């Protein structure tokens, strides 16, 4: 009855699980210590000089990164703020989340649409978010005296929601004194010792034994030294949980989708904050955030290109959603209340896009032999062609309402009509379609 | 004066210990905290349906690993008997060998026969049986509050007899949560840290700077991280104790003797309990252990094909053995007092059987040129015609007596004729003696 | 900005720094516990019988291996002189530098002429001189309840000299019980555990976080599970110190120079005692010692032939350098004084060396267009006739005074007029100075 066996060839049976293929957008969550000063130079994204970017890193979870950089904004803000003598350590006994109502962030997350949430369990600065017993750094022990990823993971399953976790096996600066300055002091500076490699695969078991996570979502790469015992890890894992997935930031042979940060035959998933850091950020406002509608513009596209959307939020450490955010992730799901339809469930078409002669672009999802034709923006006018399509026979009709329209083939393209009365009840996206 | 070095053709100049070889008879002992609950179902013997075996276990050193099964017979006899709130580490505390007398054992295995005697200094669960200091889990610390594995090396030695321990290398389930459900498992529900195999390591080393064992018998494999350490440890032995020896399953290129569980070059042993499982079990009585008659046969089976017998006793938690057990042993013992001559210090024939044509077992021993002849059961009759197998010439004669025996070679056979006074002197087995 | 990267072609890259080159002189410090038995049986030197070196062991820094070998007259002391209850450990709390003052060694070493410095952090004994977090056997926490590497740091720096480090990689005899008694017993008498290799590369990168030394001078080879750390240790060290260096111990493919204990294209380094141990040996008298004359001639032997001489001081454990010691170093920097351009920041020649017809030798160092002509020793005589040497025109001058000389070529030797005034005003060794 083990179906598994420890070896890669063996593994790559475990597919990706429907469920994830089909949930199309989760809530990643960004949490920690790092999140009481909440802190960063808000420069930009990835594609800012890569030369400056851990000088002035506008991810604020990398606090203590760039706090041990002296030269950094962050170590002046440091100083200005907690002192000279106020070690990043210390932010585990501020770091109290004593606002925090795990089923108000559940609720939040399904009625913004997401349909599974993963928090980091550990990330860089290696404070754990569990009671684990492989050390004290944690937060049972520390601040909030609180095993948050589990209250969390009850929270969201009694939502309805799937749950899985960030564990950053790659990097964990418990275990480095120096900073990373540029990309290269990557490849060195990094525990490298067997004790690290033991200390990940023994956290990230601990979470699969006391969780069993539907998710495994590890950062930074795996430890050298323990890439081997993934394969018995990953094995264990499927065994106990064969509708569990795993994500391709591992450096090993096998993974259930690849992930991004900026038509495929594989299942990926594309991470990105609301605003330009994971963590919470002070200096961030609305100028540094996407809108409602570019949240749906973005998993829209992403969605008809065959990925799922893995969206950040970064709490206060007091434990409350930021209005930004959480107004934000309300809009989201209003939309996806509307045209969900059109998103969850769906498949790739032939083709991902096509676009109008007004410069109007369109996205494309399939449901078996309905296929959904998503605008990005909502035409000002009745006659509608679109570039480059051909339509032999069927019926096209108006989504929201299911008002059948009159369309024909124009040489290359399709002119299609749809009366203002139409194009006026939709809201953000003109959505058809066809058969 | 070191001889060995660390690397396998080196190891390869240590071949088995003419002690070893020579003395043909050792005793198992499987004695732990598992002990105390002493409880398994006896369902039978390897080749049960392995399909079912973890789950109807008949080992019960296996307790802790058949209590991790909720499904399974053991739960329920631990819950109806201990309660669901009773830990299997808890056995550790009512652990308290109370009336064991490590001489009394020691002078049951030299009665019984026995040349070797080989105890469990830490099986699949962990616990050690000697004051150990990389674990507090140990005897020392817990229930007996006292060095059991030294104490019985004190004992065994003083009764003249050789002292090896036995070390679960491969299996500790301190170091898993998980339980074997089916032998597919064991491929990775393993330690499998780097950390485990330091720990196993360490542990031999320390049984051997502390002990000296002649025998060093692992289990179930060796951690492959330390797999290479081993070269080390076997040079760092033999060069302590070049007269030691080591079994054949640690999974590596060296070994001194095979082992058996179910005429060879190689030296080996076949190992099994007196009953059906190795730790003591209650349920089990003389419908599931070996009679008198059949330890003898078996040991005379194995003798004459190379081996040695290691058979297992089960002592109670309370350090006492069981009284089916102590009448067994001291039964093959008054066996060997009798016909030692014919086993002790033995070697392989030319071949290593023969029948009669009333169909009863012959096995052969030789001694230099004195060939014996073992009948597997007493004729009930003067004329004895063994089937293929002639004499040229020489005298051959009964062994217990040593009164001549007229004889002859009838074609393909060899008549023998042994008068029913001599034939009613016997003991289990009929012995003659060739020249 | 980070030059080097993690790999052993980069980390070739890095060549031996100018400033080692042209040191030429240095001082080794073996101080340990070992220090206050201060004991050993001062044999001879490296090529006495190697078979019984261990067991009559000269250096006395190797107290605990002869003291684990009861035969050895170590053993003998040892019972002698504290006692059979006394384990080598206790010597831990004797171990007090009372008199230490780390300014007084610093100047000492300052005004011998020595450039650099390098203690024994730890040694095989595996006791630690500096208050590190990996154990507890350390100067901090023990007897002398300080820093000593630290205080020592700061004491050779304010000085002037160049810092380095000591530690041994390849022994540490806190995860050991056995003693080394031949060459070959070093081959498995190791720690062998990948915990030894973690803890190695924790107390070296430990060493250069807190006193990023200019030497990194490992002992006895690296823990072969740990090779692999050293390119990311290296490339770390490097990166933060580029002027650092790295001996040849390791057994890796690295290295900035060649270490010997008994002309070549690269730089390397002769290490010795004054006497025949490296640390403190009471019994060592004059007889056992080199002389001002003889550290003089080495020197500059070494010197000539492009290696640097690292001299070994061994103080007692009340932290005091002994007067034997002391007296030799002084004399040395004595010369050094007188001589030092001469030595100082030179280069090799053509050729090392050369002879006169009255046998003295003779030894050459360049810088830029100065060629020093050293003789081992100075003639009694005016004219000296050099044996297979031409020069073909220029200025040949007497170092010290810088009085022009009359010389020319006979042959293949090459004669040299030096008054009886010039050769009197030298000390220890001739000098002249060719053009
Ligand atoms: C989700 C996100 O992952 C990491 O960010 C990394 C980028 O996604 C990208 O892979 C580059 C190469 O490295 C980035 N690291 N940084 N800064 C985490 O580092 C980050 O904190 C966050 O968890
Ligand atoms: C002596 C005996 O050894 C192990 O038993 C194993 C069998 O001998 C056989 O090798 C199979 C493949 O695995 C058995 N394990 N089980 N159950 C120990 O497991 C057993 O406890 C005992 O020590
Ligand atoms: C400086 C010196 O190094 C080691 O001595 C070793 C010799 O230099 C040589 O390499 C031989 C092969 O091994 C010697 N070891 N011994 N004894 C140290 O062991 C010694 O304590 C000292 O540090």
């Amino acid at each position: 009855k083990p179906r598994y066996k420890p070896d890669w060839e063996s593994l790559r049976e475990h597919t990706v699980p429907k469920w994830f293929d089909k949930a199309k957008f989760g809530i990643f969550i960004h949490w920690g210590i790092y999140s009481v000063p909440g802190w960063a130079t808000p420069t930009g994204e990835l594609g800012v000089p890569m030369d400056a970017w851990f000088f002035q890193n506008p991810y604020a979870e990398w606090y203590e990164n760039s706090l041990r950089i002296k030269e950094s904004p962050t170590w002046e803000y440091h100083v200005k703020t907690y002192g000279e003598n106020f070690e990043y350590e210390k932010f585990a006994d501020l770091f109290t989340a004593e606002k925090w109502d795990p089923q108000e962030w559940a609720d939040l997350f399904k009625k913004a649409g997401a349909k599974y949430v993963i928090p980091t369990t550990k990330h860089h600065d290696g404070f754990c978010l569990w009671g684990t017993k492989y050390t004290d750094f944690n937060s049972v022990k520390r601040g909030p005296k609180r095993d948050l990823v589990g209250d969390l993971a009850k929270a969201v399953r009694e939502a309805g929601l799937r749950f899985g976790v960030y564990y950053s096996g790659g990097l964990d600066w418990r275990f480095t004194t120096e900073p990373i300055r540029y990309p290269e002091d990557l490849s060195y500076i990094r525990p490298n010792t067997y004790e690290y490699a033991d200390y990940a695969y023994k956290q990230v078991m601990e979470l699969v034994d006391l969780y069993l996570p539907d998710v495994l979502w590890n950062g930074m790469g795996w430890p050298e030294k323990g890439k081997e015992d993934l394969k018995y890890l990953f094995a264990y894992y499927y065994n106990k949980h064969p509708e569990g997935s795993v994500n391709d930031r591992w450096g090993v042979p096998h993974w259930d989708f690849k992930t991004a940060e900026y038509l495929p035959g594989y299942k990926w998933e594309f991470t990105r904050g609301i605003g330009l850091s994971f963590g919470y950020n002070r200096n961030e406002g609305p100028e540094h955030m996407l809108s409602v509608e570019q949240l749906v513009y973005t998993l829209v596209d992403v969605v008809s290109k065959g990925g799922n959307l893995l969206l950040n939020v970064g709490p206060k450490g007091d434990g409350t959603i930021p209005d930004l955010q959480k107004e934000r992730l309300l809009g989201l799901g209003e939309w996806l209340r509307k045209y969900g339809d059109a998103i969850y469930g769906t498949s790739v078409w032939e083709r991902c896009c096509a676009k109008t002669e007004d410069g109007t672009e369109i996205r494309f999802t399939r449901k078996c032999n309905r296929i959904f034709v998503i605008f990005l923006g909502i035409p000002t006018g009745e006659k509608i062609v679109i570039e480059d399509l051909n339509l032999s026979a069927g019926t096209v009709r108006h989504f929201l309402t299911g008002e059948r329209l009159s369309f024909k083939n124009v040489g290359k393209n399709l002119e299609i009509t749809v009366p203002k009365k139409l194009l006026e009840t939709d809201s953000i996206t003109l959505v058809l379609e066809a058969v």
